[PDB]
């Protein structure tokens, strides 16, 4: 930061002295339940050597938790959202370029930590017949601990070019009723995959027998609302001061199937199964200062 | 934010150089026991492309943690709050939309930790009759512990469209004088389920074995109020410069009911038998903006 | 909050452009033992669509923590403040409204902790008769933890109307000298309610074996301090431009008795024994901006 | 706080476009070890009801943590402060009145946590001899712990009326070298009140067996800074201009006694033998706007 | 910082009364998988000896996690980045100096706990033979634990001359499905190098054991985001205002590799295998206040 | 603070409006290893009832942590500070006074933990002989633990007059290589006083047996820099215009001494062996705002 370095606070940024334009853009896309919001602001710093578009995606992916097949009371399945993902793009032959983007990877860490202990012990032992006894003992304890934190979904930054960036929100892992974390590879030879199992050996029907939605992730059902920036440069002396983007919304659904066994229900897990994708263009105009769709 | 793609502080958002407009909308809901609230301002500011409206719904809606019936002195039924609700909607031929709102569903975390400790100890034994013993031990020991937070509500946001929004605040589970948590689907063999069951065989009448509601989240009697916000921009040019829309609260009852068995007290749940719903229609007159009702 | 929704803070805030007027009246009532102090402040912001009073309840309520009977020396009684209130309200005919009040009931939280550990051990045997001897052991362990916060009163908004508001500020739980938390029914079938009993069988009086008061919350003794807030709001246009307002401060007083049995004390708790109400008439002037009572 | 209720922050506060007159009045009171310093603020805002003189009593009472007896040198005994007390007092007759007052009395709170464990376990022992031996084993157990925090001293607000106001710093209980904590009633069967005894049983004389000053809290030795706030109120209609306030500076001194047995050092602690009390009596001009003393 | 030294904050500080003039200059490398981005300010304060460029380099080096050989199904491999790095250098005869740089190497630590437990304990047996027994012990425990916290990634500032500084984020550790961490060295007699392994003994082809990357760091694939500040220093006196610069970003890619033994999967780490350097001059105009690539 | 008493943060405050005069004066005492530095401000606020002098007392009084006696190889001594001390005073006869102070003597705290566990358990023995055997248990447990924070060294007001004030950093406890912690008067019946003592029965010279001082507090040997605030207050009328004022910092130090049993290293402490006392007079001009020494 400045202060680090013994400069001013804010002495290096962008955009003062300048009326910056905004705007919202809101498109709902009814067939793949995304409601869709771009948040712009251009940014016209005449002592920046380049024009400036901060595109704030945001607006709400349903999670569409959906309880699909029912193929008899032993079958059913549950089509979930493993990802949400946006993503911008623009054209090949355009001179804007994606400059900056927010939020990034983060270094993830750990707490470990080492134990060691020595013990001495004695004992006398005696009943009334007289007889006496002793215990001399010592024991060594070596022990490990690892602690983390396991976030319910990690957002991650996909590998950005100077045309594309985006971001996946994807499943990580989940407690089931203080069991697990179960994730989408989770394995117990008897039960399976048990992430979205309400009871090992229930007599409801299958169709009843998935985790009650207010007891997962609230992604997993009312969705998730993507809050990503990034940053558009455009040269001043471009010919050409028309860009067009392009925005994809996306879902991922994998299908968790349950099944009776002879004795218990058993649950698979497929990863990506289905996919929704919802694209918009927008067009960029850096003369007038607006986006439309 | 701003500063991390080097942006000053505060250089993208809405509302400097504009008079804003504001005001409060209060009305009483007697029969519904909900006292509704509606904050609102017109921002309209030049530099945006939209005028807008951000809506704040508050007010408090009663509990109404309600001993009902009483058929004997071994039968007695209450009804209590498991779910609060607000939404708002735009109807369907509008042209203003939903532009954001707040809160969202923020991704939960867990703390997950592991251990691994080994272990070795040693004996020298021995009594008066001159014999002596021996011991040699090892030990391994692998271990997890699985850290989260459980809030007694939880506060959800709807998959909103361009048209709705809404929250619900839906109960998760409750500590009963230090034992559980329960939750509406919990189950002991004998006791059934114990949410609100003050005591497992005490001989006061059922009426007088419900759980002190001072000893109970304070959302089931006193009520939740609730504090949400709804952005909604509307076109410089369209030909209707009035708008209408209807915010509904709702609270969802469970029934929880005792009955002595021979032996000790049993409790039932049964989910959402009542819905108290209070709806208002407000003009949103983007004009003069003012909000009536 | 504002910046969440893209909105320069404090923009959708009251009372900027405004000259506010503000006063203070203190009453303290000799015979209840409450000093109750109303802060309050008008503010007629004319980019608002109506007026606004803040009305600040403050004060202190004494605890009063008296003991009373002293009948023998075998017996003794404590009168003790299980309840503190303030409530406002506005006459059943008036334009003024309830608008807003602070604080509120928050939901409450909780950590919930499960820990699971196997282990595998072994052993060597001997004596000096050449005796050799083993052992091979397995164990399971599973585990869980709830923590959560217990303050000793818990402060909770009565359900408002428009035209009226109340806190109670409640005892929730507390500890003597490391027992406890003791609250208004434990009951222990040999010492009955220990909640303030000094000793289980000491030989003072009964007067001298309650709790030292320092040793217990002070809001016990020295008394509960409010810092309520309620917002009123008024039309510019009514007819009537003066409106009254009832304010009650309000001590519940429990009775906690101390008996000698042949062996040891025993306590006893009944609720809701003594109410002292102290009821204030103030007259809000919205023309000269003037409370008075 | 103003933004709870949607109102810009500082919006309802005292003191802008006023001049305000402040002033120091420092006495120190030699024979009762007792530093006073009033920090006075006058406050006449024209747009609040009332005139404000906020008080600000500071300054040090000295612990005075005197070795007093030396009766033999197998009796001993130490004066100790176990309370520092505050105390403000407007005359019956005057006008003015006491609007506030910080700091109070806030709610204290203690952490709860339960845990549950269920352990299985299972052995198989062996000899040379051919002989095979088993076990198998199971456990439960429940837990309960309480933790909260426990400050040398308490600063409690005495309950205040609109003419007196004060506060009582009174000492709680202490940890004595790794021991306790210790209070002032603490009893054990051989060695009494341990609360400053150095040693069980060295062989010094008694005046040298105290718990080192520096390893006790310092508020028992170099003493106790005053750090509290009152507001008065005033009329501005007022015939008479001119308030006397009375301040008390007061510590009180407990009495612990040291005494051989035979075998052993035993402690005794006797409360309240001395009180030291410093006061002083203030002139207040609301027209010139100056204290005096 | 200033007011530890009794100076007003950010007077010692460079860049008031000065126009900062600012630049944006991206270069996508498509062969190496990297996204640059330098984002430039020059601030000539005439109150400060020199003038000062500041110079700070993002964008995202791509991870490249590639699963790369297949001969047969019991052989695989896996290119994975176990450093990424950023380097500034200035030409051998500039007169321009690098003056600091942010972020630099930061002391790590520690917490380190003793523990001391004595422990007595005590037996009375019998059995209905009238025989009587009994038991006395005793116990010590000496114990130590060491906590700490282990970043995935560690970010090294590379020791500065006055022409060249750089970075490098290496591969430090990490947890493997909740076993670990591992590491570049890792190395059990059995599974050789752990590090990436899925199974110790599944029967999936070579290239399906490693382990879900979604289940690693995710600068593994997604890859790196730099944000790393240069200040460089330039006289006003010097005759060449025009000083060149070359940046390069460096992904060094190790080599894990998994080989079926007869009886479990066994993995292999090489360190540095694969470098990919992508290198750009930039041109620094200290009259016109460009920077140009 | 302000806010809680209705107050605009800083409305109550002195020194608005006012030209500050500050200085600095730095005396080095060779002789007694000490940097004394006064940095002062005259504050004239014509809306205060007295005029202000800030004098801050900073700079270093050096630890001088001196290995000192060799008498021999058996026997050695080590000088070192067990408290530093500030103090200032005002003649006896001047009309200035002491006014206020920083910082004070605050209340410590500790936290507080109990727990009860209730265990039962149960066994099913069994040899090849087919003989069965049984067992059932039962276990309580109570608990109690205390924490606290002890720091090496107490920083302590001692009790001020008007005309004096001091404090003094004392030192309390501290580790020796993971053992104690000790301090003045630990006392082990073989070791003596540990608190120094690098080995118990290495065979080095005494001179060699101290711990590295880079193993203690860094206070011990480079030393403590005090930064303490006092205020001065004087009257505008005096008609004597100058005050003087004495500053004395002082290094006490202990004397820990080692010698040889036949088989171990002792240790003695002996406390206050040494005083250093470094004095400086400095003239106070009020009507210069002046301060020199």
């Amino acid at each position: 930061a400045d202060s680090d370095i013994n400069i001013k606070t804010g002495t290096t940024d962008i955009g003062s002295n300048t009326t910056v334009k905004t705007g919202d853009l809101v498109t709902y896309d009814k067939e793949n339940g995304m409601a869709k919001k771009v948040f712009y602001s251009f940014i016209d710093d005449k002592n920046h050597n380049k024009k400036l578009l901060v595109i704030r995606t945001k607006g709400t992916i349903a999670g569409q938790y959906r309880v699909y097949s029912e193929e008899g009371a032993n079958k059913s399945g549950l089509a979930w959202p493993s990802a949400f993902k946006v993503q911008l793009q623009l054209p090949d032959n355009e001179v804007a370029q994606i400059s900056d983007y927010y939020p990034r990877n983060s270094i993830d860490t750990k707490e470990y930590m080492s134990t060691l202990t020595y013990g001495f012990n004695g004992n006398v032992t005696g009943d009334d017949t007289g007889k006496i006894g002793g215990l001399i003992g010592a024991n060594v304890s070596i022990g490990h601990t690892l602690k983390y934190v396991q976030p319910d979904f990690k957002t991650i930054l996909e590998s950005p070019t100077d045309k594309k960036v985006g971001w996946k929100v994807i499943f990580n892992n989940m407690v089931n009723q203080n069991w697990g974390p179960y994730d989408r590879d989770s394995w117990n030879p008897v039960y399976g995959n048990q992430l979205f199992m309400k009871t090992r050996n229930g007599s409801m029907k299958a169709a009843d027998n998935f985790l009650d939605p207010n007891k997962a992730s609230s992604l997993l059902s009312s969705g998730f609302s993507p809050d990503f920036a990034t940053v558009i440069t455009m040269d001043r002396k471009a010919s050409k001061q028309q860009t067009n983007i392009d925005v994809i919304y996306e879902r991922v659904r994998d299908d968790y199937q349950l099944h009776w066994t002879s004795t218990n229900w058993k649950g698979t897990n497929t990863k990506d199964k289905w996919t929704d994708r919802s694209s918009e263009r927008y067009k960029i105009d850096w003369e007038k200062e607006e986006m439309t769709n």
